């Protein structure tokens, strides 16, 4: 990939579509946004639960 197209298809496809407000009001609407992404980052934006940090950042690992 990247294997997905928009956020909302990446966030959907691992079950975090939940956190789609957290990325938008965050300013990262498009994959690249995304691909730099820390556990530190997902903190200030709001994503705090370790299992959610883990989903989000071995799904970008993986793409
Ligand atoms: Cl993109």
């Amino acid at each position: 990939g990247i294997p997905y197209r928009t956020v909302s298809e990446w966030l959907e496809s691992i079950r975090m579509k939940r956190y789609i407000l957290h990325f938008h009001s965050a300013g990262l609407d498009t994959m690249e946004c995304v691909l730099e992404l820390t556990a530190e980052d997902l903190t200030q934006m709001g994503i705090t639960l370790p299992g959610h940090q883990k989903r989000i950042l071995c799904s970008i690992q993986g793409f």
